[PDB]
């Protein structure tokens, strides 16, 4: 459709202490937040499987649709995520994020 | 679904003295590879809007679908993606690859 949509992409490094399991626990209640955030439409994710970068190992990509930079804002600011956030930061050791609109 | 994609996903940031007309032109003969290069199915690139890792200075992402990580290896390895980086290694400063199915 015509539509101009954002997309919200995650991509993140996990401290080595972190077990698989962890990790796993982490996506899931991070998907949970769609249940909740209004904002927050879908979540796809995905392990990286050819680490081709080196000293910066990220594993794990995660792509959110937002209907706007604006919305997006308000998915970072709900206490949800506020809450998410900041009881996992300890989780990961890089993490990058980006927003855009996908063109041809 | 019946189809089976794996998503190459490339982060880019362009050396700063690099034109936009410049960006332009790198980034239309990169997706011109999709007549080239067998393998390569789509692209959808898009730039960053939020800069929530300035520091860093990513800021473009780029999504080319492929059916496996075997054509992604074809890809690599096709002449013509040796030639791209032949031409136009001395645009980028830095980048990050990853190759991964996104789920739910
Ligand atoms: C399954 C991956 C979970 C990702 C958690 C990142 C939370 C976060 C922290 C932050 O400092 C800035 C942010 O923008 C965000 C975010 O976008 O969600
Ligand atoms: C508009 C996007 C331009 C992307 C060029 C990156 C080429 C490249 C360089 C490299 O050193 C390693 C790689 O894996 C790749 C790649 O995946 O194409």
């Amino acid at each position: 459709g015509p539509g101009m949509a954002v997309k919200h992409l995650i991509v993140l490094k996990f401290k080595d202490e972190i077990t698989e399991a962890q990790k796993e626990e982490f996506i899931k209640t991070y998907v949970n937040l769609v249940n909740i955030i209004p904002a927050m439409k879908d979540v796809y994710w995905g392990k990286d499987v050819t680490q081709k970068n080196k000293e910066e190992g990220y594993t794990h990509i995660v792509e959110v649709t937002f209907e706007s930079v604006e919305t997006i804002q308000d998915y970072i600011i709900h206490p949800a995520h506020v809450g998410f956030g900041d009881v996992y930061r300890s989780f990961w050791e890089k993490l990058l994020i980006f927003d855009y609109t996908p063109r041809k």
